[PDB]
């Protein structure tokens, strides 16, 4: 179980992936990370919240807003579930539901239902020499050796990956990753292969630092079964940066 | 609405009481403050937890244990409800449900369901010249002018009062009170009247300081429809201080 990588995606799919190949061993399909039933743009990656009066980021996440209600009208909720699955691992997720409400009118101004795996905070452990690159609005993943920039594996999961978990010390430990645009991520994987071919010695790829350095901070807004959502991302040269009108990138709020 | 005092009792009764008389204007009957379905002794006054290996107090309350799960097996939950009632006041309470669980066995080691009104923390506001004395395992209340010790009113509610709320700035503000044993509280109200009679000038009563000073810290353990619970309390001379065997007082853990 210490060789598995857990891939949490937007539609509820948790993937038991080979930290080596990146291939699926077993797929667990549950509740979709977000279910905003427009008002607030959630962040599949941690309940963060945004609003569009341009595009701004509030100061409280979804859980926080919940673990701080009633308030003034705010309705909070927080049921927990544990998942039992023999490879037996006890993985637990939390269903956070929030609710806006105006005493003036008589309707639910806003609503959202953001799930999220209980896991230990991510810490820069030198023992982890891997780095993961993720596409916004797409299941593309570029796992590329942290101690170089040497591409370890490319994968395309059904739905966009929202978070990564490694089962350290019997239980999940969230592994920090990078958000890059499909365009740029493909464009990058492309060159990686070209340089790989002309060279014939390894498929290069930027390092989290070079990447986060040379690209350009953007705030991506995606769509999910009629549920919008922002989420930081990097974009390269020649990518438009501001319903189909709101979707896509925007300049960091 | 600024003249009402809200009396939260163990069986779910919220009382709209005259901050002057102490009499009920309107009664709101909802879910009982505790519903431990023996293991952990809850505290109707804030989810605090205790265990009896004598009688000790853990470091985390019920909400905290919930707003910190899943964990390791701990199951948390936190639905909120708002109550609308025209005197219209919007009072909100939170239903906290917790759950213990051993991966070893296959049964729910423990469980509890503690409700609690959303209200602003209590602060020593010099504008509030009242003091409330409460009996453990009884609906006796001795409201006695803070700026003296002069008895303002005596009341006996159906079920034991767990907390007091004052609707300051449109919304509840929890008012700190004192936990004394029925015995002592009756014994006190008694003398108060005797001295009142021989004197014919006012019914005295200790001040939160004299009381909390001359009495003796005890940890009361009560019972509620087959649900035990600890809860600090003061006791005077000649009161036994250690199921009917556990109920009653004990020396401060």
């Amino acid at each position: 179980p210490e060789t598995l990588l857990f891939v949490s995606t937007l539609d509820g799919s948790l993937h038991a992936v080979s930290k080596r190949t990146g291939s699926i061993k077993w797929t667990l399909k549950e509740d979709p990370v977000l279910q905003v039933p427009p008002a607030f743009l959630p962040d599949p990656n941690d309940g963060s919240l945004y609003t569009l009066e341009g595009l701004t980021k509030l100061p409280f996440t979804i859980p926080e807003l919940v673990q701080a209600s009633p308030c003034r009208l705010y309705m909070g909720k927080k049921q927990d579930i544990w998942y039992v699955i023999d490879l037996l691992l006890y993985l637990g997720r939390t269903e956070y539901t929030i609710t806006m409400y105006d005493t003036k009118t008589r309707e639910l101004r806003w609503n959202a239902t953001y799930f999220d795996y209980a896991a230990s905070l991510p810490e820069d452990d030198v023992d982890y020499k891997m780095s993961h690159f993720v596409s916004n609005g797409d299941g593309l993943v570029v796992t590329v050796d942290s101690e170089s920039g040497d591409v370890l594996w490319i994968q395309n999961y059904a739905s966009p990956v929202v978070a990564f978990y490694v089962w350290q010390r019997e239980g999940l430990r969230k592994v920090m990753h990078i958000n890059v645009a499909v365009e740029t991520l493909r464009y990058l994987t492309f060159m990686s292969g070209e340089v790989g071919r002309i060279t014939k010695w390894k498929y290069p790829f930027p390092k989290e630092t070079e990447a986060k350095s040379k690209l350009t901070p953007t705030l991506y807004v995606g769509k999910y079964s009629t549920s919008l959502y922002a989420s930081p991302s990097m974009v390269h040269e020649g990518v438009a940066v501001v319903y189909w009108l709101l979707i896509g990138h925007h300049e960091t709020p």
